[PDB]
């Protein structure tokens, strides 16, 4: 019934939120609509896999505050096996590599990959983090998918079906689905597209000992009976003194102050009384989260490792269901498995199929592209189509479409009255991750304590020291990754001296 | 309590649904979460105004249905006035010009407009009416916005710019927000630009008198307290032999099928048990209403008429808060008045602005482009800005961003399990038009006829007889426009 603060979802966010105010001394309640905690983050246990992460699960430098909330919680990191090659698997050929992008030998298609990368970090940097609508050329870009900004800036196939496959994977969407405002600022909060991209010294460089879900676990433990679970959250009313918050389940709660800690679209299950101002309204209709099946395929072995490879796979082509693979071997060594997303319009193509038949064909390619019978082998299967979830609406995150960041963006986090907003989707830095919900989550809450008159103004953003245990080495370019031209420069350099 | 038939949503789809249903001799209940039913229609009455539509409106030929259903329900329609002279207002002057489109005199321009139009229809025929996604380049045109579209067919910005205010005016939404096939498609299932665009001879051909309110309003008046309002649904179980439906004031409803009536996006607000499959789970996040404040400025008399303008106004430009206007003149002569709209992302940016703000820069505007004085005297305003109601999400309609139709537009009216879907959006002749909504009501009821085996299949789909209040006459080209050349077709042939 009655407290300081309601918070809405029991995701990484929701609880980080919830733990910072009870941590001040206050009174909350954490209303999460599931049967469990941890949202997008989900870790499986059984027998056959002891653990694994079906949701979020990846962990790295510049990623402090995670890291800060998973170390007091008494959780460890392990890196992701990235010891030997690399493969990118391109019409039908593999081809071993080191480094976190594919090498490119063609001198014209070099140009046109380094230009690509390039140019994606150039655009970025005039995107303010905490304001991409305020870019100079916000609304030229917002008015373009992403598609559009690859057929302009792609002068070869090779750069473009990368391009293509790089957009899948960190957004989940396809090229023409999301704006190029929005991409872009998406790659640059995270720090740019070689931190976004890598696995050492990079987004994907460790997981949690144990499991992510364990963040959301371990923080339900220290609330206590605070967290309500199966307690969907359906009414807000805030025509009273204190704010009213209804469950599916009949119960009734009594608040100074509301977290919503919910992906953003997720907000048109709750009726709201008085009705949201417009924007919002609007807002939250037009704000849809990415499709991904995760799949995990278990071995007797990580026979890979074996013919030096450490089980990345970057696999371009419509007929491959899966377009990218982490090893996910325990760090013990034992559990040998391939995690591998079949993405965006996959997910929904693929959808359709048996567990088995999916199995089957993700099997047949690992077999191929690793050019290993060992792969048609499986001991063990998991995976989770993410496309299904009610609560969730979809992984890794929200992504705006074209037109939609600019006309919309500023209310994402603006608070309603009383009530605040969280959730991944509304950080600054790694906005998408279980970084930025940690980010979210503090931030959220630290607002309410202002309103509370518990903190001056600016505690309401803080910075977060780093890790000690996770330290980030700095991105670097070259003389000739900054300086080599783009292929219309070359042409232009070849018109110039042709006149 | 127990019935046959839950309908969500009183707009007029969940009305023609239950009214059909009711009428078979079913039990039947609406449950509609406003104060009031009609939904995206609303017709407001006072002293100044007598009646006023703020809501949808105008009706023409071959919207059979919506004018057979108000017909029975006692209605009558009057026509929206095209006597005098439309208005093309472009680069701050103002030009006089009859029939649907402003006429263009610089040659090149002339081929380019040409072009865009017979383009739009011929595109528009390779897209199947009940299922777009199966057009031949079906992926091809959903993965590029209207936007794309126009910057490869407009070789004049004269084109462009008309071309782009009549997608801001076709479906409240910018050129770089929607996708092709999916604007292409709503075209084509309206019957093409000429049908869509025109007043006489099209959608805007006519309004009923009294207002189109009445079309819900009558039906819920022969339903009687089979309607419940303020009766938000908020969960739908259907894990037992019967359908539960669930309100918000702490209701609980019993029945054998039930029909969502309501904007696709606004299934959001339902909590389903089971969960929705995968495909409509993610696809009522992926499908946002656009965004438009409908504004009527009143005067003492129709000015306008005196300089042979009927009060249409195609209005170019950034700075123009409204792009189209008709008169909204009621039949007899009195209650003159100018009905516009702020169109999508203008809705979003003078939203902030008060009433007698808007009023103002209307009253200036209209000024300007009749070159009239008396427009800077109203004597009363109303206006109903529609991205503000949590129950409708916007208006006039849904529409799909780029790639989504491909992907989800199949499961847009397939059953899951006992529920149906009706609602405009799911209609396949004039969806997003109160024509859809009775086309897609009637549908979805007759889908529950049949799963009851009352009905055969094939009477799920019923053909409408012809108004005989509204014949329509036929589109018609002439030699030319069907065969001048593009602007590139000219250049190939030079
Ligand atoms: C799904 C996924 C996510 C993911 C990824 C791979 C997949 C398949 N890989 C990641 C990775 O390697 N590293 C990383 O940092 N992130 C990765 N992601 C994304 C990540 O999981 C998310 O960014 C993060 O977990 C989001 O946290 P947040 O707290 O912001 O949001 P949430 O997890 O969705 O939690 C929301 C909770 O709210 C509940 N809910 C929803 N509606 C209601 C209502 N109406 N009432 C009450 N509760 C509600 C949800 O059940 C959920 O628990
Ligand atoms: C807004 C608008 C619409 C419009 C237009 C101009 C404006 C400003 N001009 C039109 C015109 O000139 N001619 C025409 O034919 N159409 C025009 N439009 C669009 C037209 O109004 C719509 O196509 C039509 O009204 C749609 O009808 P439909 O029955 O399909 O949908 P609805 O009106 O939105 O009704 C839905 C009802 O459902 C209720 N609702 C919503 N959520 C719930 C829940 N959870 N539980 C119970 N009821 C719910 C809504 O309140 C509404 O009544
Ligand atoms: O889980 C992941 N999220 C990502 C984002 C960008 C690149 C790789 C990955 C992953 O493997
Ligand atoms: O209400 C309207 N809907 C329309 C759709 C297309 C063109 C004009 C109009 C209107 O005036």
């Amino acid at each position: 019934n009655k407290c300081d603060v309601v918070v809405v979802g029991g995701g990484i966010s929701g609880m980080a939120a919830a733990k910072l105010l009870h941590d001040s001394g206050l009174n909350v309640v954490v209303l999460e609509a599931r049967d469990r905690v941890g949202g997008r983050t989900y870790t499986l246990r059984n027998q056959k896999v002891k653990y694994v992460d079906l949701g979020g699960s990846y962990v790295g430098p510049t990623q402090n505050r995670i890291l800060r909330l998973a170390k007091e919680l008494g959780l460890e990191t392990y890196k992701v096996n990235e010891v030997e090659r690399l493969i990118h698997h391109v019409k039908g050929k593999s081809y071993p590599f080191r480094g976190p992008f594919p090498p490119v030998w063609n001198p014209i298609t070099y140009l046109d990959h380094n230009n690509f990368w390039r140019t994606m970090d150039d655009m970025g940097r005039e995107i303010p983090s905490d304001a991409p609508w305020k870019a100079p050329l916000a609304e030229e870009w917002d008015n373009m998918t992403m598609k559009e900004l690859l057929d302009k800036l792609c002068w070869t196939e090779s750069a473009k079906q990368l391009a293509t496959l790089f957009v899948n994977l960190c957004v989940t969407a396809e090229t023409h689905e999301v704006s190029a405002l929005w991409f872009l600022w998406y790659v640059k909060q995270c720090g740019g597209t070689t931190r976004i991209f890598s696995t050492t010294n990079g987004g994907q460089e460790r997981k949690f000992v144990g499991g992510s879900g364990q963040v959301s676990e371990r923080i339900m433990d220290l609330l206590g009976d605070r967290v309500k679970l199966e307690r969907p959250v359906i009414y807000i009313d805030q025509t009273r003194e204190n704010v009213l918050v209804e469950t599916l389940n009949h119960e009734m709660y009594e608040a100074k102050y509301v977290i919503s800690a919910i992906p953003p679209t997720l907000g048109m299950k709750i009726h709201f009384n008085p009705p949201l101002p417009m924007m919002r309204n609007q807002m939250i209709t037009r704000v849809p989260l990415g499709s991904v099946i995760k799949c995990i395929v278990y071995y007797k072995e990580p026979f890979w490792r074996k013919k030096d490879y450490c089980g990345t796979m970057i696999i371009d082509g419509e007929e491959a269901p899966v377009a990218y693979t982490l090893d996910d071997t325990k760090p013990e060594g034992n559990y040998a498995a391939i995690m591998g997303f079949i993405l965006a319009h996959k997910a929904r193509k693929l959808a359709r199929l048996t567990k088995e038949e999916r199995l089957k064909k993700l099997c047949e390619l690992y077999a191929k592209v690793l050019g290993s019978l060992e792969a048609l082998e499986p001991v063990h299967y998991e995976e989770k189509n993410w496309c299904e979830e009610q609560y969730s609406g979809g992984c890794y995150t929200t992504y705006f479409p074209p037109g939609i960041l600019t006309q919309y963006g500023r209310v994402l986090r603006q608070p309603v009255d009383r009530i605040y907003f969280a959730g991944t989707e509304t950080a600054t830095h790694w906005s998408g991750y279980m970084e930025g919900a940690v980010e979210a989550g503090e931030r959220a809450a630290r607002e309410i304590l202002h309103a509370m008159g518990k903190i001056p103004e600016d505690e309401i953003w803080q910075s977060e020291p780093e890790s000690v245990d996770v330290p980030a080495q700095p991105i670097t370019t070259t003389f000739l990754e900054r300086h080599l031209p783009s292929v219309p420069g070359l042409l232009r350099l070849i018109g110039l001296t042709t006149i």
